[PDB]
């Protein structure tokens, strides 16, 4: 079950078997063994290659949304790693899985997000899209991705769901990085417009040690 | 059930309920409403947004691999749209889902593919990767993606599975484009080295009409 580590920011208790699976199976890589210049790149394939972990994520989130009232009407997953988790939840719930992608990967009439200006020498925000009408008015949308870091991607999702006239149920990630303070930042951004957005993480990055290091 | 439309090229019979679901729900877009310069862009979200179709794909492929002997040991899905289908199969079979990605999206020690030279004014082949050791020797690998067109992506998968010392069970796509002749080409390429690779399609593109056109 989920514990509140900050206002509207919940984390799966570390005694839960999914939490232990994720701590056990997550693998991360240094810049020399990874595609991105971050000190710990959490490799999503360390989760998808572990049938027990993948199944535990699926079971956990499916039971969560089945017993949630009102029930979610849509899952919106973020290109590309959100694609790995969303469909397996959505297929059990009997609801649409919708794709958040860069405009040049997405088809149809689109809606684009409006990211904030980048911070010091920092990391270019990505403009993301959904198809117009993919999310109807008074939809209730679960947003999903593998990792919540700064929250920039998450915020694009929030902006697109709100632009569609819909409600965000919550933002779920497998891994969350408290040190980057995404929930806290999104919760005060734009005058507190997103204060009531619930963030769920399944594992904290602080829990990962060099026992999780995949480096050769 | 599957019919042979060419040597080692099988297509789901059009009386099957999944075939009718796919014919009914698939949506395609012209260049002006799409991210790519092809006359019919098959929008994968037309499938993931249809819970009935997504579930039918899942049920069909899960039952297929459950009753297959020997059983597949791994599913390898192609970035990004293969990611939408693979995990929901793999999670039911209790086997790893492995990611085929461009090198600058993939983590760890990688293996890269070796595409053939491009054809007339034609379409740049993409070098694809898996992590070394993600697929063990005497693995039996199902390859999956949303669309089989020329077969270039598929061939990268074949080259990587064979380079790992593993067997390809088959290449599955939701949509297949007979006019581009991917199976026939892969089957004679490199002296017939891949003659015994089975291709499965769930719907032929010839079956899609302007009743499938998503354009506004
Ligand atoms: N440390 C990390 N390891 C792997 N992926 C990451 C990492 N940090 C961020 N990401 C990816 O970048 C996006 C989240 O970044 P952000 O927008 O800062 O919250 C997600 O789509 C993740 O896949
Ligand atoms: N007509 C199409 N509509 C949507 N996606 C396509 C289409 N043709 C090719 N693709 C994509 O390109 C890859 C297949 O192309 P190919 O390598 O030529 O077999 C797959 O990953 C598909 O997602």
């Amino acid at each position: 079950s989920l514990k509140e580590i900050g206002p509207n920011s919940l984390l799966l208790e570390d005694s839960h078997s999914l939490s232990q699976l994720l701590k056990k199976n997550y693998r991360w890589y240094s810049p020399i063994f990874s595609p991105r210049n971050v000190p710990r790149f959490a490799d999503v394939s360390s989760i998808t290659e572990s049938p027990e972990t993948l199944k535990a994520i699926r079971d956990f989130l499916v039971e969560r949304y089945r017993t949630m009232s009102p029930a979610p009407t849509h899952i919106l997953g973020f290109d590309a790693r959100g694609f790995l988790f969303g469909p397996m939840i959505a297929v059990e719930l009997g609801i649409p899985f919708v794709l958040m992608r860069k405009a040049d990967k997405n088809a149809g009439l689109l809606i684009r997000s409006e990211p904030y200006e980048k911070e010091y020498k920092e990391a270019a925000p990505e403009v993301m899209t959904i198809r117009h009408g993919s999310i109807g008015k008074n939809s209730r949308v679960v947003l999903i991705d593998d990792v919540l870091a700064t929250g920039g991607t998450a915020l694009s999702g929030l902006q697109l769901v709100e632009a569609s006239g819909a409600e965000v149920v919550e933002m779920v990630s497998i891994l969350t990085i408290p040190f980057l303070k995404a929930a806290e930042r999104i919760h005060s951004t734009a005058g507190g417009r997103y204060k009531n957005v619930r963030f769920i993480g399944l594992l904290s990055e602080d829990v990962l040690t060099e026992a999780n290091c995949g480096d050769l």
